[PDB]
């Protein structure tokens, strides 16, 4: 009949819409396994999120739910189901469901050449439903890779929303080297300088990183610590002009700046010789060290290397725009209870 179930030693209670579990892998979020749906007799995706413990993984799991459930878009993963116990109390895990992915695009560029006509098709996807994103006035903050899900027709999907925040340029400012949360390769320079990650240009630099990944099959800037990421894009980039210096106000950021030897701007059509001219003109207007100067979605969108795809009428926004939420373990459990409560039978 029906019990828990079990796949690598752990209860995957997931039964008994969702049978014949197979394992796909695991992190610090939990487990996630595959699972024919009884309903729509779909395989699906399923990820068990135990985070009751710790303040922060109820505070990204809050996150998740609220943006996943509101937002509807061909290009960000939804969630289909929600399974949890009846009452708070019984409450210790939640299953989160949602379509079934071959792959990811980490997985693909380790294995896979990718053609200028599957770049330009991925790149299209990433910005469109991150247009949609951005006009709902949230921040994603950890676009890479691995959160760009894959079917087998080659749909893009955006998936993990744990540090989406709503974006707060008037309070972006903050001092030099201060720590960051998001993945390393992918940090945007201002980072490392002066910027909290609260506007949208934010998630501009980490597309831009993941579109010379897709030229290449290698990250652009594979820094191995905090400063030395900085050290990787400068060494592209080169040496930030006046302007672009006169514009971090910080003095210690400003003279780490002032402190470094002149380095030139390498071309990108010489660490990208195969690329199509057009895709290094929109990486580099995407990988622009100024923030403020820095190309917008909707921008990227019209540029010509995209002409084939776009259509600003079939590249919808959000109906309904949008962190405080620092908050005790407690209050977030009653929150991700009642965010989850539509699911339940009743
Ligand atoms: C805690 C919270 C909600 C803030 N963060 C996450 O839970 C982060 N995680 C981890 C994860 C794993 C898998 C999938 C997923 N994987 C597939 N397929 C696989 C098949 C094997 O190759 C790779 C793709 N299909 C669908 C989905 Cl949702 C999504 C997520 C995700 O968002």
């Amino acid at each position: 009949g029906a019990g828990p179930e079990m796949v690598r030693g752990q209860v995957f209670d997931v039964g008994p819409r969702y049978t014949n579990l197979s394992y796909i892998g695991e992190g610090a979020y939990g487990m996630v396994c595959s699972a024919y749906d009884n309903v729509n007799k779909v395989r699906v995706a399923i990820k068990k999120i135990s985070p009751f413990e710790h303040q922060t993984y109820c505070q990204r799991t809050l996150r998740e739910i609220k943006i996943l459930l509101r937002f509807r878009h061909e290009n960000i993963i939804g969630i289909n189901d929600i399974i949890r116990a009846p009452t708070i109390e019984q409450m210790k895990d939640v299953y989160i469901v949602q379509d079934l992915m071959e792959t990811d695009l980490y997985k693909l560029l380790k294995t896979q050449h990718l053609s200028n006509d599957h770049i330009c098709y991925f790149l299209y996807q990433i910005l469109r439903g991150l247009k949609y994103i951005h006009s709902a006035n949230v921040l994603h903050r950890d676009l890479k890779p691995s959160n760009l899900l894959l079917n087998t027709t080659c749909d893009l999907k955006i998936c993990d929303f744990g540090l989406a925040r709503v974006a707060d340029p008037d309070h972006d400012h903050t001092g030099f080297l201060t720590e960051y949360v998001a993945t390393r390769w992918y940090r945007a320079p201002e980072i490392m300088l002066n910027s909290k990650g609260y506007t949208k240009s934010i998630d501009i630099w980490s597309v831009g990183c993941i579109l010379a990944e897709m030229l290449s099959n290698r990250p652009i800037f594979p820094g191995k610590h905090y400063l030395d990421q900085l050290n990787h894009i400068l060494g592209i980039l080169g040496s930030p002009s006046q302007e672009d210096l006169n514009c971090i106000i910080n003095l210690k950021a400003r003279n780490y700046l002032l402190s470094l030897p002149h380095k030139n701007k390498v071309p990108w059509n010489r660490l990208f010789p195969n690329a199509d001219s057009k895709a290094l003109d929109l990486l580099d207007k995407m990988l622009t060290f100024n923030p403020h100067k820095r190309i917008e979605v909707e921008q990227a969108l019209a540029h010509p290397y995209l002409e084939q795809y776009y259509d600003p009428s079939d590249e919808p926004i959000a109906e309904a725009p949008f962190e405080l939420d620092d908050l005790p373990k407690e209050k977030l459990k009653e929150l991700i209870f009642e965010e989850t409560a539509r699911f339940q039978p009743g």
